[PDB]
């Protein structure tokens, strides 16, 4: 909406425009919220899974525009999306919510862990397919404030 938030000068937002970061990368609270920010922006062409439904899928390792497996390449395809050839995406989520999507698109994939690129040595050491069942601890805290409270 407006009012008195965040969106563009948030501090993952500030580090990611510095190094191209994302700090919400296994942050379950931000988990939480880009599961559902994916829910109603993306799942209804990606698939609840992002497993490819009228859009393809997302949680593999094969990409028709590498610059996406990069989360600095996957925030420009939305946010410049706007009637390309990319697909049809809209600016529609603040940078810091993007971020958060992507931090749960991340954790959708189900890929072998060394084409995770957008997983750094550490993470890469805890990455795991994503499995269907799974639930976010909803008491998590962290990073990002929860959409629901
Ligand atoms: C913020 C929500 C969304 C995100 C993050 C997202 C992300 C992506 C990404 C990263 C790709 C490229 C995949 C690759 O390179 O292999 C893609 C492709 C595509 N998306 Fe989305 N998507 C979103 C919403 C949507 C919606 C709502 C639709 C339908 C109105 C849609 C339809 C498509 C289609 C048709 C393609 C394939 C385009 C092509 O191959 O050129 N997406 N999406
Ligand atoms: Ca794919």
């Amino acid at each position: 909406s407006q009012g008195k938030e965040g969106g563009r000068d948030t501090p993952a937002v500030k580090k990611f425009l510095e190094t191209g970061e994302n700090l919400y990368i296994d942050d379950k609270s931000c988990l939480r919220n880009g599961e559902s920010l994916f829910a109603t922006s993306c799942s209804g062409c990606h698939g609840h899974l992002a497993e490819g439904k009228l859009g393809p899928g997302l949680n593999d390792n094969y990409w028709t525009y590498p610059s996406n497996t990069t989360d600095v390449g996957l925030f420009a395809t939305i946010f410049g999306g706007a009637n390309g050839m990319m697909g049809p995406h809209n600016e529609n989520l603040t940078p810091d919510e993007m971020l958060q999507t992507i931090a749960w698109i991340r954790h959708l994939y189900t890929g072998p862990k060394q084409d995770a690129v957008w997983l750094n040595d550490e993470q890469k050491k805890a990455y795991t397919p994503y499995k269907q069942g799974e639930v976010i601890p909803k008491d998590a805290k962290g990073q990002c404030k929860p959409l629901d409270e």
